[PDB]
């Protein structure tokens, strides 16, 4: 399945809360400012043995990480990806920026979804190098995500979807995707590309 | 020149203060109610105008690190990381291996910092390591190539390098062998004395 919603993530939660929705991934890159509040909203939504992954700045990483430790579940480590070709800036007197980061959590008794293919460890998920939108997370790396966080069909919820690519990486893995989306612009991008 | 103490760093800093002493780079590899970042805020005072900071640290301490830094007057340009060529490994099958090392570099806020690309272009990766062998010693915070890329890039040739915490001592050794002029200090002796007989007493 797959819907999207286009709707402000914070009162739409009283919609799910009724209807007791209960899906097995929250997988999101979210944008006087929380941001770990709609942790703590989303949090309830998550079935026993179920995760989250979210997308995060190095600078607010350890806040969402104790954050989620106090909403029930289990931080288990970070995961990150790196761009082959970063547009250098200042070259000669920093490092150029080539790294994304994101946070792997998983529900404190759960039994968790891993999945190594035949092949040894992990970490750094992948090698990477089509949208309009200012910040779109790629549709290799999403899948990637999703093939290791996920089962054959989960049901994965990205909160804010900006462009999809959290579903089009669950559709084309057949992973059952909920998604919301505030603005209409990233809304219908989303919608077309589904 | 190499100078090691064996003290309680938080100590030794009031001593460092009326000796007036100056560092160039406090680079650091800290032990993880408290508040072990209180250490930043009282050893920022010894940084020079053009210094900076090179801090070890887990994930979950990077962020308040950073914030802290830059409430006692440095700015935080970056985070770099090293990866172990061979993690051991442990829990394969459920969970992802411990390749990865992070640490947080800040400079002093109007600062000239230093840095240092070689003429060979880019990352934010300085080291894939092997992680130790025969240098490796009798402790588990313990890698030396790591430091001296570290060391490589954020000083220069004279300049006064701090480990306030310096274990096994793997960043004076690191300064010796680039020339880099280290000051250290250390609580435990078995730690201090395994340094000090690293840099040859
Ligand atoms: C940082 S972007 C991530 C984009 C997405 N990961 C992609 O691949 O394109 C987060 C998106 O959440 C949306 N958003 C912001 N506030 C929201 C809210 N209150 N409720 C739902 N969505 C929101 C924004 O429109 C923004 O596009
Ligand atoms: C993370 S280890 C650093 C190890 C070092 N980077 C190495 O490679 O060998 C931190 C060290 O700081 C020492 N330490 C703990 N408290 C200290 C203090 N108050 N002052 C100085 N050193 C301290 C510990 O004994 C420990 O050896």
């Amino acid at each position: 399945m797959i819907q999207i919603y286009h709707a402000d993530a914070f009162e739409i939660i009283k919609d799910f809360y009724q209807q007791n929705l209960k899906v097995d991934a929250i997988i999101t890159d979210p944008p006087n400012f929380k941001l770990l509040e709609w942790i703590a909203r989303y949090a309830p939504l998550v079935n026993p043995n179920g995760c989250m992954v979210i997308f995060c700045s190095y600078r607010f990483i350890s806040y969402i990480a104790d954050f989620l430790e106090e909403n029930g579940f289990v931080v288990k480590d970070f995961i990150q990806w790196v761009k082959n070709n970063p547009m250098p800036r200042n070259i000669h007197r920093r490092y150029v920026q080539d790294t994304e980061f994101a946070l792997w959590a998983v529900k404190k008794k759960a039994k968790w979804v891993f999945n190594k293919p035949k092949n040894e460890k992990y970490l750094r998920p992948l090698i990477l190098k089509k949208t309009k939108h200012p910040t779109q997370k790629s549709l290799a790396l999403m899948e990637k995500i999703i093939s290791i966080h996920t089962n054959p069909n989960d049901i994965v919820l990205d909160p804010f979807m900006g462009s999809g690519t959290t579903g089009l990486a669950c559709k084309n893995l057949e992973r059952n995707f909920i998604g919301i989306e505030s603005e209409k612009e990233y809304f219908q991008t989303a919608k077309k590309r589904l």
